[PDB]
């Protein structure tokens, strides 16, 4: 498949010495490191599989990478430090600070019970201070989601819920760091038409109506919310499914932006073409509602979550809340 072959205890540079795999996919593998190079410090290491299309995608994010280094020299920003990248045989190897697991694989790894509001509320801070620092810099991520978001320490403590009746891991350090900037663009850059995984996805980027950072904040929007209930808030593989669902949530679509787009055969009448009387329309209704019929209290930092959360996910890409607005929300207020 083009993935480097390698044992527990090869020397890549002369340098690395390989202790364990951290992390597997299609853009290659990530190993853990002792870089003899760094006093023996332990570095993650993603090594790109022998694959022109791949090296040419790692590249792009080694270019991303260096420029988030360069704009942010004590390492504020959040998103994760590359310190080293070179070309071996054929394999693009980046050299990262080693983290912990993925919010997807914790929230997974805890029988997907969500967060406490409390983990919540630091999480989605931290998150829209990683972005933000980007979009400051011209920049737009594309592929967020629970698992490009890692912590940076994923040890746990046993925590007993008393409403569900269950034992739930809590993790200690709620530390988080965005990783993957092989889709980042430049504003400057070439636009993808389609861009983020289909959960996370903005409707302005389903109906092709360009795109640039607020469509981050839509993909943030969802993954506080997946932070908060457990399960994804779009599952969906289908665009006049994944419509329907933005509208049985949030509401109708805009007006403007049927009539903006070319997508003209998922509407009728201007208005959004799906029939609620259909299994398909029943599965919609009985697998997602409104949106603050999700709320778990009554409590006022329940409903100032969704206050965030309904603005993140506004229709319009203009009119949607800028992450400098987003971390001075009420819903943080309660942070050091
Ligand atoms: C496997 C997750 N992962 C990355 C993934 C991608 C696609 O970039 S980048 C990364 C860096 C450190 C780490 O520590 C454990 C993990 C890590």
């Amino acid at each position: 498949e083009g993935h480097l072959i390698y044992h527990v205890g090869d020397w890549l540079q002369e340098r690395y010495e390989i202790v364990s795999t951290l992390g597997e996919g299609t853009f290659g593998r990530v190993v853990q490191c002792v870089d003899h190079r760094r006093g023996g410090a332990r570095v993650a290491l993603k090594i790109i599989k022998n694959v022109e299309k791949y090296k040419e995608a790692a590249r792009l994010e080694i270019n991303v990478l260096e420029k988030i280094n360069e704009k942010d020299p004590d390492n504020k920003n959040l998103c994760v430090q590359m310190f080293d990248w070179f070309d071996y045989h054929g394999h693009m190897c980046i050299s990262f600070e080693l983290l912990g697991l993925s919010t997807f694989d914790f929230l997974k790894d805890n029988n997907y019970l969500p967060y406490p509001i409390h983990q919540v509320r630091h999480m989605a801070f931290q998150l829209c201070q990683a972005v933000k620092f980007l979009h400051d810099n011209k920049l737009t991520h594309t592929d967020l989601k629970p698992e490009n978001i890692l912590f940076v320490n994923s040890d746990y403590e046993l925590t007993y819920n008393l409403e569900k009746k269950r034992d739930e891991r809590s993790v200690k350090s709620t530390a988080v760091r965005v990783v993957d900037f092989g889709s980042a663009t430049f504003d400057h850059e070439h636009h993808s038409t389609i861009v983020s995984t289909r959960h996370y996805r903005a409707p302005e980027v389903i109906l092709e109506l360009g795109w640039s950072q607020p469509c981050d904040v839509w993909s943030i929007g969802c993954i506080i919310f997946e932070y908060y209930v457990g399960f994804t808030l779009f599952q969906t593989h289908d665009n006049r499914e994944h419509l329907a669902m933005m509208e049985r949530i949030l509401g109708p679509i805009p007006s403007r932006m049927i009539r903006k787009t070319r997508k003209q055969k998922y509407f009728y009448r201007g208005r959004l073409d799906w029939d609620e009387n259909t299994s398909a329309g029943r599965y919609v209704r009985e697998n997602c509602k409104p949106l603050r019929r999700y709320l778990t209290s009554e409590a006022e930092e329940h409903h100032q979550l969704f206050d965030l959360i309904e603005s993140m996910l506004e229709y319009e890409p203009a009119k949607r809340l800028t992450l400098g607005e987003a971390l001075q929300h009420p819903f943080f207020a309660r942070l050091r």
